[PDB]
């Protein structure tokens, strides 16, 4: 049972999940003089119904907010891809204070939360069970969150997780579009690497924004007053589930711009 504690965290994970010390691990540190632009890149699209949206659920480490993903009423495209990708879920991470929750970081600075919008190559792959495991299985928008002003958008995520606040609690979060929740430029940069989680599966393609979004101090304090018990046992806050940056092992990343 891996989390994110001394015993069980990101730097036990590869005792039960070998691929921890792959040459293809997320997050990494996106150094900017070292990013390679790349002209053939299309720009990302997104385009997602917001009827898709299904349910939030306490997982434990973390939340997630899942999506109907039975056809293409919400997809991506553009960017590196050829391919389709069908969003499933969305979810965020943080850390133990504001100076360091983000997984991803850019020239070594270090964010207060992040946002990963996650979605499967349903032009390849029949189910996300399929596509989880494959090379070109998962596409995902990684959005860095800075620590300021309160963000309105976060309204309806925050409003929900009274309702789960245990694990295992499962709620319906419906009507819902979370490209609401992205950047107003959708500049990006992109490398191939994996879930930043076990079972750490070298599949995703990941697309990083340029530019951040805000958060505040106390809509941080929201996500960490989570708690990652099930109901009736001691309270354990989720304090933090942001892993540590990766060695780049000589891939590339490119950039949008
Ligand atoms: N942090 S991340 O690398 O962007 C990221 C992105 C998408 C999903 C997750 N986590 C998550 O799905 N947990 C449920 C675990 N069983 C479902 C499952 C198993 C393997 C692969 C996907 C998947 F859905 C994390
Ligand atoms: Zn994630």
């Amino acid at each position: 049972d891996w989390g994110y504690d001394d015993k069980n965290g990101p730097e036990q994970w590869s005792k039960l999940y070998p691929i921890a010390n792959g040459n293809n691990q997320s997050p990494v540190d996106i150094k900017t003089s070292e990013t390679k632009h790349d002209t053939s890149l299309k720009p990302i699209s997104v385009s997602y119904n917001p009827a898709t949206a299904k349910e939030i659920i306490n997982v434990g480490h973390s939340f997630h907010v899942n999506f109907e993903d039975n056809d293409n009423r919400s997809v991506l495209k553009g960017g590196p891809f050829s391919d389709s990708y069908r969003l499933f879920q969305f979810h965020f991470h943080w850390g133990s204070t504001n100076e360091h929750g983000s997984e991803h970081t850019v020239d070594g600075v270090k964010y207060s939360a992040e946002l990963h919008v996650a979605h499967w190559n349903s032009a390849k792959y029949s189910s996300l069970a399929e596509a989880a495991s494959k090379a070109d299985g998962l596409a995902v928008i990684g959005v860095l969150m800075k620590v300021g002003e309160a963000n309105p958008k976060l309204q309806k995520v925050l409003d929900a997780l009274q309702a789960i606040k245990t694990k295992g609690k499962r709620a319906p979060f419906t009507n819902f579009d979370p490209s609401t929740l992205l950047p107003s430029s959708l500049d990006f940069w992109t490398y191939p690497g994996s879930l930043t989680h076990p079972p750490l599966y070298e599949s995703v393609t990941w697309i990083i924004c340029k530019e951040s979004i805000s958060v505040s101090s106390e809509q941080l304090a929201q996500f960490r007053s989570l708690l990652s018990n099930v109901e009736g046992d001691n309270a354990v806050p989720m304090q933090h589930n942001n892993r540590p940056t990766q060695p780049l092992k000589g891939r590339t990343v490119r950039a949008s711009f």
